[PDB]
């Protein structure tokens, strides 16, 4: 079998990407975001604090023929922008793109922090890391592409995000037209549960190329590239009027400025960020400071290739029995 979804982003600044995914019998259409980065399925839903929901469309299990409560199961979860969200667990059909699971664990919220409540065109997350991240307890849950992998006609899902636009995730194939030249395949490490990969380098603008091993995880649920303060003190260097603000949170510049690219390596390819996509908006209405795209990872502890990165690219999450990624220019 095989799936293909459209993802879209959510605003104007690309701040996240929702894909439309069918729950339940008759089916429950909600948009989530498809999250490399975490491995769990929760969705806005009939339980969560009436407080808490602020336009997201909900799942309503007790609507849902297929629905089943997985008794005595429970959720809670924590992200690295420290929104988080817990409830308990449904079992229940869940399609995407065509692709069909029957018996996936659906996370039902029964409470979600403010930044969830306050995004409204987020209806919750699909989590495509490693099943050892799932938080379900007492007993662990498989994520959607773990479910489906055994189905599919290739173990493995893709992701082609846009810049302003939409794009798509496919599972179980690899669309040759989606991309340019070939696709260069890089060892995962799975031991933190994550598409965790090491870049060979880095460049900034028209600048020389700078081998250096960037350990970082592949994750479409984080807006931007966060690297060592090193290498993002030599990306916005070279932006006049560019620097970090404890105050505004990052490394800001002046609207009027063209950004350079930013080139990561994988292997002994190279794919090229445009200036473009570093550029995040005014840091608040009608302010001529603008927030960038590239952060420090310094304190987060990881390096995290973000939409930021991602999008730049066609990227193969490869789930056969050793992983690896894949990253294509398109």
């Amino acid at each position: 079998s095989t799936g293909s979804a459209t993802t879209t982003p959510i605003d104007s600044l690309d701040d996240a990407y929702i894909t439309p995914v069918q729950i339940g019998t008759p089916a429950q259409t909600l948009n989530l975001d498809f999250d490399t980065g975490s491995s769990d399925l929760w969705v806005f839903s009939s339980e969560t604090t009436a407080s808490e929901v602020d336009g997201q469309t909900i799942y309503t299990p007790s609507k849902s023929t297929t629905a089943k409560l997985l008794s005595g199961a429970t959720w809670s979860i924590s992200y690295g922008d420290g929104s988080s969200s817990s409830g308990d667990v449904y079992t229940d059909t869940v399609s995407v793109g065509g692709l069909t699971v029957t018996g996936q664990a659906v996370e039902s919220a029964k409470k979600v922090s403010s930044s969830f409540t306050e995004d409204s065109t987020i209806d919750g997350l699909l989590g495509l890391a490693f099943s050892t991240l799932n938080t379900v307890s007492p007993t662990q849950q498989k994520t959607f592409f773990d479910n489906a992998k055994a189905s599919l006609d290739s173990p493995v899902f893709t992701a082609d995000l846009g810049y302003h636009a939409p794009g798509t995730y496919n599972f179980g194939f690899i669309d040759t037209t989606a991309y340019t030249g070939s696709i260069t395949y890089t060892a995962v490490s799975t031991k933190q549960g994550f598409w965790e990969w090491t870049s060979t380098g880095y460049a900034v603008g028209s600048g020389t190329f700078k081998s250096t091993s960037i350990d970082g995880i592949a994750d479409t649920g984080t807006t931007l590239l966060y690297l060592p303060a090193t290498v993002v003190s030599a990306y916005w260097a070279q932006v006049s009027g560019a620097k970090s603000s404890s105050s505004v949170g990052g490394y800001v510049f002046p609207c009027s400025a063209t950004l350079p690219s930013f080139t990561f390596g994988v292997g002994s390819a190279r794919i090229v960020i445009p200036g473009d996509y570093i550029d995040f908006g005014p840091i608040s209405t009608g302010s001529s400071s603008c927030f960038g795209g590239i952060q420090s990872s310094a304190g987060i502890g990881i390096n995290i290739f973000g939409d930021v990165a991602l999008k730049a690219a066609f990227v193969v999450f490869n789930g056969a029995t050793t992983p690896t990624l894949g990253f294509a220019s398109k």
